[PDB]
């Protein structure tokens, strides 16, 4: 029901978040799959061959049976150590994108929570407008019946009451759809939420724009990732450079091997060479490989990886500009929101005083019913505007913390302290 | 020209649908390329080697000539059978993707078709509004000349007639551009379409929301795909688990091989071993391989696939939530659309009668030309809003069938039975 | 400060463009790595093996050491020449996507530049509007005090001024944020730009739409790329057809190998074959390989690439339709913008004359202060719409050149010649 409670329910069950957690876990586990080629490799081979000679070897025939435990082990292969740090850096990237999504859920939940409250205020003021204009229509009907105003006053009022009835269908649909927006992010249907406390409402100026810019160069999660993704591209130059290096491996086996010969040219003038061997071997070998020249394959692989590096350096300058914009435009939006709140507060007062003036003039002949119903509209538009600005103010508080990198449950606790009484998401 | 006609022409030539069909066809044929490793492999090798011994083998030299038909055949290899089932499941996913896109074309054509109709109505009404305001301007001009109204009445009318001539440029532009939207989907330019029959227009309450939900958990194609994609991730656990199993292959060959020796140390104290061999061989072997230990490569490959399965299970909770949204918010939009249709019908009535009331009042001095022109605007604004609600109603029937999974040509035939007389997409 | 100068500073330092340049450079360099396997391969192998015989060869034991220069050399391998042409065409594709991005930077820079200008006009008109209505409120408050006009006039004026105060906050925020849009594309904050010259403003009819469609079928960058991507898919059929072809390689080596035997069954009944070999080898060989049958692997690989060809043939029909839309709707938007410019010109005139008429009416009792205020609003709304259409006009000049393929720095020079005096992006 309150926002703390809505986010708690959302944190346990959200599929976009829990998917992200799965991607992070896979990437961390894959760390092990990248260590594995640096550890003992141990397979058992085991065949059976039947040969049958012909043409100048006709009459000599075998069948062999082999079986062996084989063992490989890297001693020096830098490309195998690279695949390991490259997959540890990849898991570091995924861990930051997880932190980004954890933050997205906070933002999107608060945003959707406030949208529903906004939609409750739009409909509640559209209903207050409906009722005020109906009051006019009813009292004009009374006044017409007794001879005091003309039929025109009634007809004008009705037309304008009909407009408001149709605006209420829109108002109500927007509310049902915002409630469904919420259910998508949350899993639950909420019959009521905790409304923003309007008698306790104050705003505070933001921190100066450079203080916020400094904090974001330090802590923004999108540009931690961009930086990590630049590390990754540099270590990818190093992996390319490794194709030049020599490799030093180790083999080990323990294999048996039968072999029985038979047929016509197997004895007489052979001499021991086609008997029965029943061999047996234990090996330990060291392999050594030095590339020298593969067509310029390495080199071009290195130059590719160098360009990829400037590429990732540009994506870092892209992510910086992107955060410059989010923070500076958030700063501006907050300021503007404060400015709007004050502007629309003033507006409501003037609008009501205008409405009171219309009604006065109506009764002495210097304004019409049309003027009165217009001033009723102005009033309720101003009110709606006011409520809309307060929600914009708070959403922009959240967008700023988001752009900082620091948006968490403490920030949501603060917002929850500005809420109070229950309000229904499905009234009449 | 009618909607059935417009979709018929669009089904045969639409590029986004015909590419999807090519994606489906490629994934189905790739079933063959996944079977191929479980079938006979048959290559012909054939070399010519020239050796030249030195240092403690100086003076012994050969030239060898070989040639062989080789044959491989899988007897037991579980990972080869998986690759086949995994590409069968992939073509099953791609066939749903295709059914999804076959649906998008229906939805997208019907939507674009009604958008054109919508824009014809907006411009039609703007023109009706232009002509009504003109009539006012004309008759005010006449009355001014003859001494019955002030010049202020003419000036006021001309200002408001100018505003509407500018609105006409934008309504005409929107029409041109939605005609272009439709040519993109359709291939053709249409000089006329079948307009919505508004004489025969009735709306119907939708089925209750739970019945629609039930129907969509059964038949929605986005979530058939998410389910098949969860099956795929489970079979991917199995493919990883296969790295543990032993493999049993089969070899077969028939190979010739010459070899003539030559030079200094090839006779005297050799004894038969450096003569002319003219070998000949027929083989049939069975290989056997059991892994035992590869560094924990398998296992971590299995744990990766286990997490990627929780991931696909979250994407299945994601696509459920998103179809619960699409149906709930379509059922809301449809009810609201009917409500709006009723509200604006009643509005057009009161608007007309409030316009007659202004005209009455203008002639006895209790309203101005300004109120008359305003009431003319209110009137046309409501008619536009009513036409727009009818389109909104039908578009939402379409979106709900789409979220159901069952949007087809019979649905499009129903909508086409609600059309009638031809209306131009480029009038004046 | 001017548009030429803003784009110059943008062209040097834009991250999106410079990254695209890095992708192009990597694709062109990778041409080298695709030639590499058609060129001499040359590695140095060198082991040390220690054997230990048992069961029916117990007592016979070796240690061998080898070392060799190995050389590979392609003589006939069609699929190796394919990977070369296929990476050449990929670089051709990437070079066109670079040309496309070079174009996007011009378009996005001119768009963002005029967006700032437009937001400067909105704010400056909203300010003009504020002042006009303030003059009204002041002059009514004056009249109120000396008994000429009632209280009601003051109250209506105030309410309406409040509304315009509020509009100012948002008009100023839109400008700050369009300034921010420009810093993202640009790197720089600009305290002033060169304003559109409105004294010298003329529009020109565009070229006929078929003429512009013809020029775009020839030169559009998105559909050169779709065409190149069709070529690439055809060459991809050819690469699969290569799996059928025979391969002709060449080997060469120069290898030493020691081997010292030892232990008990080493002498007596051996006879020469367990002494000390110190071998030496020079080879030059020719390998030959012909597929015949791999399970229908090739064939299905060819069928897959045939379907992938019709796919890219459909993406070509898609990109054609998409530029038929961008040119035709740009032609339509240009004409309509011209039409708008004309209609709002005339609207300002009539609106000012209507305002003059409301004033005159107010002083003789046939209109109220509410009419005068309303007519002030109408006037400023028309002026805003006129400014807006001029920017619209020029942006669509830009969008059409981009749809043609020919958008360059000459086009940006022409637009810069339609600019003049400095105007501030942060006034008061």
């Amino acid at each position: 029901e309150n926002l703390m409670q809505v986010y708690q329910q959302a944190r346990l069950s959200n599929p976009e978040l829990r998917k992200s957690a799965a991607d992070r876990d896979a990437a961390f586990e894959k760390i092990n799959e990248a260590r594995s080629p640096l550890l003992p490799q141990l397979g058992l081979g085991a065949d059976y061959t039947y040969s049958n000679g012909y043409r100048d070897a006709n009459g000599i025939n075998s069948n062999a049976t082999s079986a062996s435990l084989q063992l490989t082990q890297s001693i020096f292969d830098m490309s195998k150590w690279r695949a390991l740090t490259l997959q540890e850096k990849a898991a570091g990237i995924q861990d930051v994108t997880y932190q980004t999504d954890q933050q997205t859920l906070i933002l999107n939940t608060a945003t959707a929570y406030f949208n529903v409250l906004n939609a409750i205020d739009v409909l509640s003021y559209t209903q207050a407008q409906k009722e005020a204009i109906y009051r006019q229509l009813d009292q004009t009907t009374q006044r017409f019946n007794v001879g005091l105003v003309a039929i025109t006053d009634v007809q004008n009022a009705r037309a304008q009451y009909d407009t408001v009835l149709a605006n209420e269908l829109t108002a109500r649909n927007n509310l049902d759809n915002a409630v469904e927006q919420l259910r998508q992010i949350t899993g639950n249907y909420y019959p009521e939420l905790a409304a923003l406390n309007v008698e306790n409402f104050k705003t505070d100026k933001p921190q100066p724009v450079n203080a916020l810019l400094k904090e974001a160069e330090k802590r923004n999660l999108s540009l931690l990732q961009a930086r990590l993704s630049q590390d990754l591209a540099r270590e990818q130059i190093r992996q390319a450079q490794d194709g030049h290096l020599p490799t030093l491996d180790l083999t080990a086996s323990t294999g048996i091997s039968d072999t029985s010969y038979s047929g016509s040219k197997t004895r007489g003038a052979a001499g021991t060479q086609y008997d029965d061997s029943n061999m047996g071997q234990n090996k330990v070998g060291l392999s050594f490989s030095l590339p020298i020249y593969q067509g310029g394959m390495v080199n071009s692989q290195v130059k590719q990886a160098q360009y990829n590096f400037v590429g990732a350096s540009e994506q870092l300058e892209s992510a910086h500009r992107s955060v410059v914009q989010t923070v500076r435009s958030s700063f501006n939006n907050i300021n503007a929101s404060i400015s709007s709140i004050n502007a629309y507060k003033q507006a409501v007062v003037s609008a009501q005083s205008s409405l009171d003036a219309m009604e006065a003039g109506y009764s002495v002949g210097t304004r019409t019913i049309v003027d009165v119903l217009d001033a009723t509209t102005t009033l309720y538009n101003a009110k709606q505007e006011l409520a809309n600005a307060r929600y914009n103010y708070l959403i922009n508080q959240l967008n700023i913390k988001s752009a900082l990198g620091t948006l968490n449950e403490q920030d949501l606790l603060a917002l929850n302290n500005a809420l109070s009484k229950p309000v229904s998401t499905n009234p009449e």
